[PDB]
C-alpha cells in the first residue's frame, strides 16, 4: 500500500540564483571534487542515497540535510554557487550525514574520513 520514496535530490540549478565564477570555485571543481571523485572510496559518495534501491526506509527521516558528490559536481558544473564556502559546506554536510547516520566502526565511516582527510588536504591550498 504505501510506498517508501526518495526525497527530491538537492536542487542543482537556480538561474535566479547568485552565483559567481571564483578562482577559489574553479579549484574547487579542477581540484578538490576531481580528487574525491576518483577517489577508490568515492562510489557511495557519487549519488544521493538511494534509500529505496538500499532498504534505507529510515536514512531520511535521520537525515535533514542530504549531500552527496553528485550533486556538488553538478552545482559546480552548472555554477550553481556564489563562493568556495557555500561549496565547502556541502562536502562538510555529506561526511556529517554519513558520521552522524553510521556508527564509528563501519566501513562506510572508513571510507568518508578518508576522502575528507584528502578534502581537508586539498583545501589547505585553497587560492586567493
Ligand atoms: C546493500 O548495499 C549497501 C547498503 C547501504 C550502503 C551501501 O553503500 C556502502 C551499500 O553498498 C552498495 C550505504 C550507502 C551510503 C551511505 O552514505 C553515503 C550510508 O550512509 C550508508 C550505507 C549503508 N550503511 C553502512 C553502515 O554501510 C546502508 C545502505
Ligand atoms: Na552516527
Amino acid at each position: 500500500h504505501h510506498m517508501s520514496t526518495n526525497p527530491p535530490p538537492p536542487e542543482t540549478s537556480n538561474p535566479n540564483k547568485p552565483k559567481r565564477q571564483t578562482n577559489q570555485l574553479q579549484y574547487l571543481l579542477r581540484v578538490v571534487l576531481k580528487t574525491l571523485w576518483k577517489h577508490q572510496f568515492a562510489w557511495p559518495f557519487q549519488q544521493p542515497v538511494d534509500a529505496v534501491k538500499l532498504n534505507l526506509p529510515d536514512y531520511y527521516k535521520i537525515i535533514k540535510t542530504p549531500m552527496d558528490m553528485g550533486t556538488i559536481k553538478k552545482r559546480l558544473e552548472n555554477n550553481y554557487y556564489w563562493n568556495a564556502q557555500e561549496c565547502i559546506q556541502d562536502f562538510n554536510t555529506m561526511f556529517t550525514n554519513c558520521y552522524i547516520y553510521n556508527k564509528p566502526g563501519d566501513d562506510i565511516v572508513l571510507m568518508a574520513e578518508a576522502l575528507e582527510k584528502l578534502f581537508l588536504q586539498k583545501i589547505n591550498e585553497l587560492p586567493t
